RNA sequence: GGACGUACGUCG
RNA sequence: CGACGUACGUCC
């Protein structure tokens, strides 16, 4: 625990009553600085008054090991350091346990939601308020809700006792901004959103700096993509036969969108299937027998298109034998539901061309040139060093698996132990990872452990404590000068790479344009450093007073509500599920029906993930009760002594009684109508 | 169930 | 100069 030369320099801008915007490339080089700087802070004060420094941080595992550390690090003095989450804040009081200790680690979203209802308020309490990655701050981040409310206490006229914000950082970044001239604006807008007038970069120790944090070397892969596609052929064909027996139903299916000249396996066709899908979805016949069947088969439709489109670009990035597996992984989950007589004749159609898909994928002629060429880059590295751990990045969770696959079955490399990790990501799906299963991968990932290489997806871009790697690869990666910074300080050991395999010349300059606006970001870091406190302070102050008038200015009231019946019918079904008459409001955020009319209209099943969000409880997850439905309606929790379900209005849409209409909403706050609060009774 | 951020993309 | 879709990630 010696603190070097270069943190003495970060910290001393800090330890003089300012607020900063440190920006260290270093990992635990920013948390020496942190508790360097909370022992500064909490012995200027004088007897008869104590500190109470919060270091906010966002993510559950970096807040863990700050806790940890803050822990050892205070637990000798007579410093109490305790840590608040969701499996902490459940019946506790916020209040005396922010009174009764000194260093608070919350996370910013539990501070928001206090300041909100009715705790903590006026932010004077706490005298150092630290923040974790505070270049997060941006449209509306809870780090941006607490900096609201200290801009809104400090320019009220009642600015009391306030605190100091030494909210550390990697990148401050530019975001959108071409020219110098933005970059700085961009840059000075931040800093006055986190309320500062220094931004302390390290300088002078600058040769004892590059000693720890040495950037790797990066290299660009631009190869040509696949000639000969035997796969791309016959399953866009197969989408042709579908697309025109989803047309033989409909008539009016081309004039539903404003798509010119789709093409198969795009992110245009899959916005246009989507769109479609939006579109047939509020489909109206006036007998409402044979409109749920025809709403049903256009859906499957539709979701046999998307899952095409999905296959398609997962085989245009991977082998075809994976795709092959994906698509007999979706037919397999589709097959364990119900089959009426519209599934049955895609199912078989599917089945009449396996043999020949089967067939085209097992002929290893037209494999993947990236994967080749990654895995001859793979190859050359592990024969100039053996000793290598690579963080290999791609974007899709449904292609990490399929790289996981990859290496597995793959006769040239074998020496390559797949170490994939994926994150949280749905909470209402059996997808992803858990948090012991992720910490679990990450501690057995070492230079001797059972794991030399690991599929990471964005999840170890942000602050989490991995492994010194030195073969970072990005395989179709594409990010602004924030992630390619946090991606490239990744690989800080002694001589790494920063391979780029991208099959666009877009993404080549994409990160061209990146590196400028990374060099463009130093240069204005360099400018700004240089001007006065007294012009930066008043610079500031006039940005901070546009932005309250504009946060201000831009207060739009609820507007009058449709005081009406209307039904909310099913997405996929379009049966009578229930009214709106009958919707309960629980806490501003949660809708639920009640009545014995609903509880014989939808089915029950076991949660994959349970837990609790602030005072509920994940119980089961509900779905349509009719004959083929499987419909993600909502889910079923408990609220304080009974079990209700909460519905999305995502897999609703509303239809109106009076006129007959049809609308379609996504979020619950586009729905405007007679909403009753939750009443404890009935 | 909800809130938030990033990247790509499509219409106006 | 604005809504919308997807993918990814974080949180309550
Ligand atoms: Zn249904």
């Amino acid at each position: 625990f010696k603190p070097r030369n270069y943190q003495l320099e970060l910290a001393l801008p800090a330890m003089k009553g300012k607020n900063t915007i440190i920006c260290a490339p270093t990992g635990c080089g920013k948390t020496f600085v942190s508790l360097l700087i909370c022992e500064h802070h909490l012995k200027k004060f004088p007897q008869g008054q104590k500190g109470k420094v919060v270091f906010f941080a966002n993510q559950i595992p970096v807040y863990e090991q700050q806790k940890s550390v803050f822990s050892k690090y205070f637990e000798r003095h007579g410093y109490r350091v305790t840590g608040i989450s969701g499996a902490t804040a459940e019946n506790v009081p916020v209040e005396q346990i922010v009174e009764n200790n000194d260093i608070i680690i919350l996370t910013p979203q539990i501070l928001v939601n206090n300041l909100k209802k009715g705790t903590i308020p006026s932010l004077s309490i706490f005298t150092l308020m630290i923040f974790d990655e505070c270049h997060n701050t941006s449209k509306q981040h809870p780090y941006n809700m607490i900096m609201f409310n200290y801009l809104d206490q400090k320019l009220g006229g009642s600015s009391g006792p306030l605190p100091q914000v030494i909210g550390l950082t990697a990148s401050v970044g530019v975001g959108d901004a071409k020219n110098t001239d933005e970059a700085l604006d961009y840059i000075c807008k931040l800093c006055a959103s986190l309320d500062a007038s220094v931004i302390a970069t390290v300088k002078h120790n600058l040769e004892e700096l590059e000693q720890v944090v040495y950037k790797p070397q990066k290299f660009f892969r631009k190869v040509e993509s696949r000639i000969s596609d035997k796969f791309k052929y016959i399953i866009a064909q197969l989408m042709r036969d579908t697309e025109s027996l989803a047309k033989r139903i409909c008539k009016d299916l081309e004039n539903l969108s404003q798509i010119q000249n789709r093409e198969f396996g795009t992110q245009k066709y899959e916005q246009w299937i989507v769109t479609v899908q939006k579109a047939c979805m509020v489909f109206q016949m006036p007998d409402k027998d044979e409109e749920s069947r025809i709403c049903k088969a256009l859906f499957l439709y539709t979701s046999h298109l998307r899952k095409y489109n999905d296959a398609l670009i997962i085989s245009e990035h991977a082998r075809m034998k994976d795709a092959l597996d994906y698509l007999k992984d979706f037919f397999s989950n589709v097959r364990a539901a119900g089959f009426d007589e519209i599934e049955q004749d895609l199912t078989q159609r599917f089945e009449e061309k396996l043999q020949e898909l089967e067939s085209v994928s097992r002929d290893p002629s037209n494999e993947n040139p990236k994967l080749e060429d990654l895995c001859f880059i793979l190859q050359e590295e592990y024969h100039l060093n053996p000793e290598t751990i690579t963080i290999l990045f791609v974007k899709t969770r449904a292609l990490v698996d399929a790289l996981k696959n990859w290496i597995e079955g793959n006769p040239k490399l074998s020496f390559l132990k797949p170490g994939i990790l994926t994150g949280r990501g749905k909470t209402n799906q059996n997808t992803g990872m858990t948090l012991p299963a992720q910490k679990c991968i990450l501690d057995a990932f070492k230079a001797s452990g059972d794991h030399n290489i690991l599929i990471a997806t964005s999840v170890a871009d942000e602050g989490i404590d991995i492994a010194q790697c030195n073969l970072v690869i990005l395989y179709e990666y594409v990010g602004n000068v924030i992630k390619m910074i946090q991606t490239r300080g990744r690989g800080r050991a002694r001589g790494s790479k920063c391979f780029l395999l991208t099959s666009n010349a877009g993404v080549i300059e994409k990160e061209q344009i990146n590196m400028y606006k990374e060099k463009m970001m130093n240069d204005s870091i360099l400018r700004l450093q240089t001007w006065d406190e007294a012009v930066f302070r008043e610079k500031i102050l006039h940005i901070q007073t546009h932005e309250k008038f504009i946060r201000d200015s831009q207060e739009k009231p609820k507007p009058v509500p449709d005081k009406e019946n209307k039904k909310l019918l099913c997405r996929k079904c379009k049966a009578l599920a229930c009214y709106t008459a009958d919707v309960r409001v629980i806490e501003e955020c949660h809708y639920t029906v009640l009545g014995d009319a609903f509880k014989e209209c939808f089915v029950s099943r076991p949660h994959p993930k349970p837990k609790q969000f602030s005072s509920f409880e994940k119980r089961a997850k509900i779905f349509c009760a009719r004959q083929n439905c499987s419909h993600d309606w909502g889910i079923h929790v408990k609220y304080k002594t009974f079990e209700i379900p909460v519905i999305k209005i995502e897999s609703f849409v509303v239809e109106d009684i009076a006129t007959g209409v049809q609308t379609l909403y996504s979020k619950w706050k586009d729905f405007h109508f007679e909403k009753i609060p939750f009443d404890p009774a009935e």
